[PDB]
DNA sequence: CGGAATGTAGGC
DNA sequence: GCCTACATTCCG
């Protein structure tokens, strides 16, 4: 029922998860979401998606306060979709750009 | 035509791609398969759907001759599907781990 | 909430 | 072409 820290959202990435935030112009403003990775390559959206992950695999380092689905959490990998006159590319942020990208989406 | 070279194989790696491979047992053998993230989050297993991702994107600094489907290229994160009387269990594996994993799946 | 029903995409 | 495996929708 408390505030999770970096260094705990960090833990999961140590035993085989990917986290990643995607950064996408949405119907009125820009809005990030978080996607991980379970060890088996699952794509989850979702923080039941992980609870119901948790709850069929085996119990070892990783627990459910491990998780945040939050956009503003500079943990995992960032992208954001840049549109141009040649079409839609999305591209990697590098770690200088993630804090601009974090306060805009900030509220 | 020519095999790929690590270094070609990692160019993907700094446009926003990932690349991962992937073992488990089958009938007789453990076996390997290469998965690929483009950018935007969609995973392609087979060479003839990355031609198909880069012929709808803009071509660039990426092109076929940076992709490679080999597990033996040592080349993005390695997995293991472990079977435990706790059930399937898939685990990253190390640099160290990495060599005697190729071995096994060569053949 | 935890599973079944139905839809979809890519594999073969 | 159908099949298999995953994503999404539906249910009490």
């Amino acid at each position: 029922r408390r505030i999770a820290t970096p260094e705990e959202v960090r833990l999961p990435l140590q035993h085989g998860w990917r986290r990643e935030v995607r950064i996408k112009k949405g119907s009125h403003r820009w809005q990030g979401e978080t996607w991980y990775y379970g060890p088996c390559g699952k794509r989850m959206k979702q923080f039941p998606e992980v609870i119901k992950y948790l709850s069929r695999n085996v119990v070892h380092s990783v627990r459910r306060e491990h998780f945040s689905f939050s956009p503003r959490m500079p943990v995992g990998d960032f992208f954001e979709e840049r549109d141009t006159p040649e079409g839609l590319q999305w591209v990697q942020l590098s770690a200088e750009e993630i804090p601009s990208r974090i306060q805009a989406i900030t509220g």
